[PDB]
């Protein structure tokens, strides 16, 4: 039947649908912080995100999206490895059953708690489904959450989620600043990758922030009270929505930092 992360429907059924799935720039990768490359060359990240319009959260049956006003550059990245302006559409997180695996992305084999991630596209593109057709269509910046101190600017999240339990539910949510999401650091890397979920297309230039947020163990908690089914279908909890690394291959990852 349809994707999910199921053992029946799983990840590693994936390519039977989708056979970009073993495609030469799959997404998630392991990071080997010692064999990434130091690239002086790259600048540093551009984040303007303080005319950030959130409008919607919803639960899609595979994550939360929190979606935001994309018909203008009101909350854009540019810098970094990027050409152009990239607006924000939409953010989402993974998680894990158990705090010690969620992340998608590793760093030196280490699965952190969740990652989150904002996904932008490319404006030359003019919609987001011409931009996913391109190369250089999306720009995701990752995150990764590690549980410790609670994270204040993710609460009003937490909030709402039990009014978005199930799938195709949707809930207002006006207001959200972004901002409160980011480390104080914006030291990343880079590398070209796809999306993490069907159709895994191929249009992606990943934006992996070196330092980890803190979540408080309650906050995920109420990640882990969401579920994959719709209303009156029995329950499948929303967790390990995180599909494993992928082979590296013929790609080289830069760091903006040493
Ligand atoms: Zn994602």
């Amino acid at each position: 039947h349809h994707w999910g992360y199921g053992k029946h429907n799983g990840p590693e059924h994936w390519h039977k649908d989708f056979p970009i799935a073993k495609g030469e720039r799959q997404s998630p990768v392991d990071i080997d912080t010692h064999t990434a490359k130091y690239d002086p060359s790259l600048k540093p990240l551009s984040v303007s995100y303080d005319q950030a319009t959130s409008l919607r959260i919803l639960n899609n049956g595979h994550a939360f999206n929190v979606e935001f006003d994309d018909s203008q550059d009101k909350a854009v990245l540019k810098g970094g490895p990027l050409d152009g302006t990239y607006r924000l559409i939409q953010f989402h997180f993974h998680w894990g059953s158990l705090d010690g695996q969620g992340s998608e992305h590793t760093v030196d084999k280490k699965k952190y708690a969740a990652e989150l991630h904002l996904v932008h596209w490319n404006t030359k593109y003019g919609d987001f489904g011409k931009a996913v057709q391109q190369p250089d269509g999306l720009a995701v910046l990752g995150i990764f959450l590690k549980v410790g101190s609670a994270k204040p600017g993710l609460q009003k999240v937490v909030d709402v989620l039990d009014s978005i339990k199930t799938k195709g539910k949707s809930a207002d949510f006006t207001n959200f600043d972004p901002r409160g999401l980011l480390p104080e650091s914006l030291d990343y890397w880079t590398y070209p990758g796809s999306l993490t979920t069907p159709p895994l297309l191929e249009c992606v230039t990943w934006i992996v922030l070196k330092e980890p947020i803190s979540v408080s163990s309650e906050q995920v908690l109420k990640f882990r009270k969401l579920n994959f089914n719709g209303e009156g279908e029995p329950e499948e909890l929303m967790v390990d929505n995180w599909r494993p690394a992928q082979p590296l291959k013929n790609r080289q990852i830069k760091a903006s930092f040493k």
